[PDB]
């Protein structure tokens, strides 16, 4: 099955995923220069005052933060956005070493780690059906670099020794995403995909402009989880993260000149 090895990474993945060389993949280098600012692009609206954290998992490839999206309880919208889009997890993407690790890049440099939190479009009733959709899900991505600490990714940080391998969960109430954000919302926005099987084409990405920092004994800390299951050979989960697709027939706007 899919991975992050020599022989089952992204270089492998359209032959069980197809799409995987369709016309709006993720993730894209971000040309800042190439990009264009469109006044008409509205702030970004991040409603988390409510948002219900429910459970933490290792599924093998990352670790997902889910959250109750039973109700409009932590929702995005506006931005390049039409409606409400719904949180349902967070996740990151993360290198071996600090000068690799993001999915998105901008002006070719990449950064330490990538997080996504992702929602669904409320019309669609569930992700399962937001997933099959153009317009499904909305996913903002946040730029990390290693300096300081992130203090909001603390409590994340210090739980992953529960969930070290596939298939491990934990209980995680009450944590609030606000603290992992950067102060401007200024972003740049695309059609795309997911960046994990089965890559599908149903993502409007916001990607923030301004990075967070952590620590590198946050991203450290990252770097024990594992692939593997409890029992198997350890194998690091560490460059969980597919390079720059091609842009294709797509335009980059900006929300910030
Ligand atoms: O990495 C992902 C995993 C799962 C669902 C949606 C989006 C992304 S980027
Ligand atoms: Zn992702």
């Amino acid at each position: 099955h899919w991975g992050y090895g020599k022989h089952n990474g992204p270089e492998h993945w359209h032959k069980d995923f197809p799409i995987a060389k369709g016309e709006r993949q993720s993730p894209v280098d971000i040309d800042t220069h190439t990009a264009k600012y469109d006044p008409s692009l509205k702030p970004l609206s991040v409603s988390y005052d409510q948002a219900t954290s429910l459970r933490i998992l290792n599924n093998g490839h990352a670790f997902n933060v889910e959250f109750d999206d039973s109700q409009d309880k932590a929702v995005l919208k506006g931005g390049p956005l039409d409606g409400t889009y719904r949180l349902i997890q967070f996740h990151f993407h993360w290198g071996s070493l600090d000068g690799q690790g993001s999915e998105h890049t901008v002006d070719k440099k990449k950064y330490a780690a990538e997080l996504h939190l992702v929602h669904w479009n409320t019309k669609y009733g569930d992700f399962g059906k937001a997933v099959q959709q153009p317009d499904g899900l909305a996913v903002l991505g946040i730029f990390l670099k290693v300096g300081s600490a992130k203090p909001g990714l603390q409590k994340v940080v210090d739980v992953l020794d529960s969930i070290k391998t596939k298939g491990k969960s934990a209980d995680f109430t009450n944590f609030d995403p606000r603290g992992l954000l950067p102060e401007s919302l200024d972003y740049w926005t695309y059609p795309g995909s997911g960046t994990t099987p089965p890559l599908l084409e149903c993502v409007t990405w916001i990607v923030l402009k301004e990075p967070i920092s952590v620590s590198s004994e946050q991203v450290l800390k990252f770097r024990k989880l594992n692939f593997n299951g409890e029992g198997e050979p350890e194998e690091l989960m560490v460059d969980n993260w597919r390079p720059a697709q091609p842009l294709k027939n797509r335009q980059i706007k900006a929300s910030f000149k």
